[PDB]
């Protein structure tokens, strides 16, 4: 069954307060079929998880430059708001697949045309929460030394392992997963 | 037992004079762990490939600034030289995992090592055929309406659709994908 | 994630063309004690994530500090001009804030020959061309950078680190998040 | 375990009569950043303290001519008025960070701006109770034989020595830090 080294790595340092749950992703990469895959596997992470155990998603920045500084503050703003499941395929398909996103007032209309007031969108994105958000997101990528998106860390201590798992069968590596997670979560 | 809309589908604007099948990649996205699993997929389904039949492999720069640039120019060498078997791996690895691919020094120095004169890479880099090759690279992804990798295009006609496919098993889905290409070399 | 304008380091809007490659100005006068060897020991540990190649300078610069403060930049001029800034840094840093035992041209003359300096090759650099130029260039690039406390580093003229921008919480977490800031942009 | 020439040193000649807790600082030095560094741990320290302990600072002309003088005497006049947490940031910005306060005039204004009324300003700076407090300040400074900022004492007797704790974290710092104060200040 478990072991260090197989479905999850421990740490080396941990992160003391991470989210319990905390999964970092990109609207750059990876792209289309891959990025509608990590969703899936994530929905079911998080619905096999024990009581009240959170999964808190982080945004990164890989090679965005300024429209990716944007959409870490847009994505605080989707949290602050509580709209990240409103937000989430719009901003993943303006960035990619119509290539609509391109700068900071494209990122608003996807709020908007979510059925955000822009007045709330604008209060949001210049607010204490929005700024404190943006430098717990850049703060948390730090501390687990992130090298590339999707990742998935458990109590700030142990990062899931997807490669140490059975990937023949989607349904028995999704559910091996969503356990592993489970399992850590416990531990 | 295909049809357009699920497996594959047919571009607007076929792209004549295209490689048999064609498929894009990026160093850059996806990340270290989907970008081997993506290539080990690739690789198996080359392996299953009619006679004849080759796979042409084009790099992509979506983000990637000058170092994209120069990847494209370095993906156009390996090609040239026949030496694409060499330097997947080293390119990968040091752009995305020991870092070390920061400049077109870094580039060529990886080819060195994996055994390429020096001089020979250099006036491949230099060459018609390159030149050539990288303005290839950039109208054939510019004619698909490239917006992600992996994707893969067969007689500049047909796109490959992984999602229309039987994702649940990695053998059903390689056997079904690679037998997609078939029925599509022979359209 | 990364780098950010504004945040590990601003940019200057007009770049000292012929900057070092990585200058760190500093004053004799301030910081004081602690701060001033916590800032010795933070510099050293950038050196030592940096190439054989990328390369490190400090000029003095005379904050308030007068005529003494004025003979502070020429004598660190001629350390620089002789290569014995290793040799004299903690002596002078020493003699003016710990003993108070430099107080003329002549005490620091002292160190430097009580550091293993012939006083004949202290005073013929003091006197040079090299010297002059050097007090010049330290008092220029002070200017150029519009200069407002010490310590301060610039890579390539250009981008002035900002440790307020970092993970200030943990030493270690401190210094590395220095250091790789100062390797990228000696990219950029 | 608590060791003269570790966490503190002790002074050759006590000085008679001193406050119970006096912390040293000059607006001219140390620099921006460790400047609110050292604001910010003499914030947090006098936070973690007993009820009972009393924290004094007084301001020091490093090198600052006339304008450090009247630094003095407008923090004086601060001390006399109970403002001290009122323009300690203001001033410390207008000295080093925009250098807007270069003459006595800017210091009042910054007074003003602080809210207190110019007529009560004048009052104070004009008063024996502050050219007392200029008088104290200047002779504590010389009874120490005072060499940099910044520097804590405790009942003219002891120095708090940051070398001699352990500087890796600040939280740890700043526990050290306090802990050091509150045994000094019980002999």
């Amino acid at each position: 069954q478990y072991e260090d080294g197989k479905q999850y790595t421990t740490l080396e340092k941990p992160v003391a307060g991470a989210p319990q749950v905390l999964e970092f992703f990109s609207f750059f990469c990876p792209h289309a079929y891959q990025f509608e895959e990590v969703l899936h596997i994530s929905d079911n992470v998080k619905k096999k998880l024990p009581e009240g155990v959170k999964m808190t998603k982080y945004h990164v920045n890989f090679m965005g430059g300024d429209l990716g500084k944007d959409l870490t503050q847009a994505w605080a703003v989707a949290m602050a708001l509580g709209v990240e499941d409103k937000v989430t395929v719009p901003l993943f398909e303006g960035v990619q697949k119509t290539q609509t996103i391109r700068s900071a007032s494209d990122i608003r209309d996807v709020f908007i045309n979510a059925g955000i007031k822009g007045e709330e969108y604008d209060a949001a994105w210049n607010s204490f929460v929005v700024k404190s958000l943006v430098a717990q997101q850049e703060k948390a990528a730090a501390d687990v030394q992130l090298r590339g998106v999707p990742a998935m860390f458990v109590n700030g201590k142990y990062q899931l392992n997807p490669q140490g798992m059975d990937t023949s069968n989607m349904d028995v590596f999704v559910q091996q997963y969503a356990d592993t997670v489970k399992y850590l979560s416990e531990k």
